[PDB]
RNA sequence: AAGGGGACCAGCCUAAACCGUCCGGCUUGUCCGGGCGGGGUCGUGGGGCCCUCGGACCGAAUCCCCAGCCUAGCCGAAG
């Protein structure tokens, strides 16, 4: 199925490109989340340089990821958890570092967009990349103590 | 089944192009989408749009009125 990106990809193409997935992946993954819209004639009609307008927002988006690489990237996330003093009792999830650092720091940031692929469970000084943006990576200290 | 002989007899309205108007969208306009109005309905192809020459008859399956008919009856020859 053919669709339009309105978000650069990594592998697949560049916003404004008509690519071809399989319908599978437009409709339970790219199109729900809005990184693309169908290429029906009346979108290709409608794209009245819709990369334009979309090479903005991306645009505007790297603004903030720059801006936020200082404000956001001269900090030390410092996190409290109950423990053992060797084994975190629950654990420490995205949305939990997130409310950590926009109620230590204040500074909201997209819990998704967090590199974390399992909660950590174990006390100690962590490095994780936020990426907001493509190319624009951010590396983020946490520590977790009792 | 076609064909032949008879009964009966009648053909119409829309979608789409294009034009207007209201409402919604934000990917804010020659934009998309949803209502409604106009326009259009065909096989000898037809229609839209542009240019030219053009420019009263037909008539309902709808409505109105009347005839007739239905639901009680009456007159009716001569031991
Ligand atoms: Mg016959
Ligand atoms: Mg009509
Ligand atoms: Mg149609
Ligand atoms: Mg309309
Ligand atoms: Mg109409
Ligand atoms: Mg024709
Ligand atoms: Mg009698
Ligand atoms: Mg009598
Ligand atoms: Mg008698």
């Amino acid at each position: 199925m053919k669709v339009i990106l309105l978000e650069p990809l990594e592998n697949l193409g560049d916003v404004g490109q008509v690519v071809d997935v399989k319908p599978g992946y437009a409709r339970n993954y790219l199109l729900p989340r809005g990184l693309a819209v169908l290429a029906t004639e009346s979108n290709l009609k409608a794209l009245e340089a819709r990369i334009r307008a979309q090479a903005k927002r991306l645009a505007e988006r790297k603004a903030e990821a720059e801006r936020l690489k200082e404000i956001l990237e001269n900090l030390t996330l410092t996190i409290p958890v109950r423990a053992g003093e060797t084994k975190i009792y629950g654990s420490v999830t995205a949305k939990d570092i997130a409310e950590a650092l926009s109620r230590q720091h204040g500074v909201t940031i997209d819990p998704k967009r967090l590199a974390l692929e399992k909660p950590i469970k174990e006390l100690g000084e962590y490095v994780l990349t936020y990426k907001p943006h493509p190319e624009v990576p951010i590396q983020l200290k946490v520590s977790v103590v009792a």
